[PDB]
């Protein structure tokens, strides 16, 4: 989430 790939 949020555009951060590792955070999805």
């Amino acid at each position: 989430t949020f555009g951060v790939v590792i955070a999805d």
